[PDB]
């Protein structure tokens, strides 16, 4: 029949995806059954877009503010690491051109204001990252590319510039109540490894450590309850939508984790790390770690974008 021919493109793509995708990394595990789950997972959704003969869309809530800790970071403004993401996502969606002519399109949705008061980084300040990461964009041409924002929902506060207000009617409308996201995720080794590493990342971030530590543990429960209220959001908004996701998901899970640079870190990402060309390859690496290293830091347009090993 035809959905042999339809088949065959939908594959193609599912499997260009799966040679970057982000998973927990543990042996135990049957990479081959797991990717066979996906096949399942995604291959329907792709194919709606294909039968329609629509450029097939992804979602991807990422790029909120650079991280504050200059331990991890070279600086506030957007580094190379996400130029060199951002040039990664593009090309993959021309790629598939060469298959599919109309191609895709991802429409990475900034999450920066939305949890911005419980990772003091000032409303200011994540306003001009995003302001640069479309920037970023245009100096790099990365059409396939758009972005999505707190402003842009009708539903949202009315205009701009009252992020606390659009905080609460996003937590009102959308979100999950921190007791119930403490006990969703328990029940997963999925959802304790998300607590886990999101609490590491606050802990990191904020360099008396018994004190900070239940801090950046409750922060956790918070910040991952701001994240799905964003969630909800866009999963309304862009119901039919594929849906990538910037950390590790499960083979079972609609989202599906992607990367963006080689690291051997499943959860760095570029906001989190500095970009570092070592044996002429760049990698997401972290400020401090690449110092000890003996790295030298390179500066364009005045500003430091990358280290060299
Ligand atoms: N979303 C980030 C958490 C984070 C985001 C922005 C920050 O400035 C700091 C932390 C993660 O993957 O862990």
């Amino acid at each position: 029949s035809e959905n042999v021919s339809l088949n065959n493109i939908s594959m193609q793509i599912l499997r260009e995806l799966l040679q970057y995708r982000r998973h927990l990394t543990d042996p135990v595990k049957n990479s081959a059954k797991e990717e066979e789950i996906i096949k399942t997972v995604q291959l329907p959704r792709i194919e709606y877009f294909i039968k329609n003969k629509k450029p097939i869309e992804f979602i991807l809530p990422a790029f909120p503010t650079k991280s504050p800790n200059i331990n991890k970071v070279l600086g506030t403004a957007p580094d190379m690491a996400e130029r060199l993401s951002l040039i990664f996502l593009n090309s993959f969606c021309q790629r598939i051109q060469l298959y599919y002519p109309p191609g895709a399109r991802i429409i990475i949705c900034s999450d920066g204001h939305v949890f911005g008061d419980l990772i003091h980084v000032s409303d200011e300040v994540i306003s001009q990252y995003h302001e640069d990461i479309k920037q970023l964009l245009h100096e790099v041409g990365a059409i396939n590319l758009s972005t999505f924002n707190l402003n842009d929902d009708k539903e949202l506060c009315e205009h701009s510039d009252d992020f606390n207000l659009q905080r609460q009617m996003l937590v009102k409308h959308y979100a999950r109540s921190e007791a119930s996201i403490k006990d969703e995720l328990l029940q997963n080794n999925n959802g304790l490894q998300l607590y886990r590493a999101v609490t590491r990342f606050l802990y990191e971030d904020s360099l008396s450590n018994n004190a900070l530590q239940k801090d950046a543990k409750q922060r956790a429960i918070g910040v991952i309850q701001r994240s799905w209220a964003w969630g909800s959001l866009l999963d309304t908004h862009f119901p039919k939508a594929i849906r990538l996701s910037i950390h590790p998901q499960p083979a079972d899970s609609i989202k599906f984790g992607i990367h963006m640079m080689p690291t051997r870190d499943d959860w760095l990402t570029p906001w989190h790390g500095v970009a570092a060309n070592v044996n002429g390859q760049f990698i997401l690496m972290k400020h401090k770690e690449v110092q000890m290293m003996g790295g030298k830091l390179v500066n364009i347009h005045g500003k430091p974008s990358h280290y060299v090993i």
